[PDB]
C-alpha cells in the first residue's frame, strides 16, 4: 500500500508499505530514499509519536495515510 | 509504551510513558510514584545524564528499555 510523508516544510513524499512494516523499517525506507539516519527521525500518525518496534498495523495506518516526518538531533 | 527505571539499590520500577514524553514529564511521574521531588532526580540512559527539556525518543528510549535513577541534593 502506498502512505505519504508530510515534513514540517510543507513537502510530501511517497512510500510503498505493507501492514506489517515495523516504524524502525520505515524510518530505514526514509533514510535509503532522503538520507536522513533514523536517529534523526520522528514520524507522528494522529498527534502520537509512533514506536519504532510497532508495526504500522498497530496504528491502524492504511492505503494513503499520511505521517508527519519531523526532524531532530539525538539527546545530548 | 512501558520503561523500567533502576536504582542504585538495585531497584526497578517501571512507567508507561509516550516517546515525545520529555525528560521532566518523566520525573514528574516519578514524584507522582515516589513522592520524591524532581529536583532531587539524576535520569541516566547509557551513561549519559538526560536533560530536563528532551524526548524520551531523542535518547533513542524505548519499548522495555530501562534507565538508571541516581538521586541527589540540590545545589541549590
Amino acid at each position: 500500500m502506498q502512505i505519504f510523508v508530510k515534513t514540517l516544510t510543507g513537502k510530501t513524499i511517497t512510500l510503498e508499505v505493507e501492514p506489517s512494516d515495523t516504524i524502525e523499517n520505515v524510518k530505514a525506507k526514509i533514510q535509503d530514499k532522503e538520507g536522513i539516519p533514523p536517529d534523526q527521525q520522528r514520524l507522528i500518525f494522529a498527534g502520537k509519536q509512533l514506536e519504532d518496534g510497532r508495526t504500522l498495523s498497530d496504528y491502524n495506518i492504511q492505503k494513503e495515510s499520511t505521517l508527519h516526518l519531523v526532524l531532530r538531533l539525538r539527546g545530548g
